């Protein structure tokens, strides 16, 4: 299956995933989101999304390398994304473990995005859509990846 997840590259990139081959996918605080991120299958491919930043669209691709499972950070009064609420015994929220599989050269602008009809039906493109784990059909993937050449 393929999807789709959003990050600010000030904080995560997909040059840092591309750095550290394998890493945490975390801070995932919506519950739409979280269910849809506890669908994800190992294997699965996604569009690593830049986020609040001056380029923002699709700057890469990433896969699924381990399943989810309870999110440390909720528990780490330290993070950012830290959940007084959330107990060990009883972690609302989830993480899980990503891959890095490419970089585009140039990123797929969110403007350059809604341009296109194939897309339509894409929550990002959605106005008033603030869902930053989403699901991709076949049909978009592919007609992205179109996109890049």
């Amino acid at each position: 299956a393929y999807w789709l997840m959003k990050s600010e590259p000030d904080e995560f990139s997909i040059s840092d995933l591309q750095r550290l081959g394998k890493a945490r996918w975390d801070g995932v605080r919506n519950y739409q989101a979280r269910n849809f991120l506890r669908t994800m299958a190992e294997g699965d491919e996604f569009f690593f999304y830049h986020s609040s930043c001056p380029e923002p669209g699709i700057a890469g691709i990433g896969k699924i390398v381990k399943t989810a499972y309870p999110d440390p950070t909720a528990l780490d009064p330290d993070s950012h994304y830290h959940d007084a609420k959330a107990t060990t015994e009883k972690n609302p929220w989830s993480a899980l473990d990503i891959g890095f599989v490419d970089i585009f050269k140039n990123v797929l602008g969110l403007g350059y995005l809604k341009q296109q009809s194939q897309l339509e039906q894409l929550p990002l493109v959605q106005k008033g859509s603030r869902l930053s784990v989403m699901p991709v059909t076949a049909e978009q993937w592919a007609a992205i990846l179109a996109l890049r050449l």
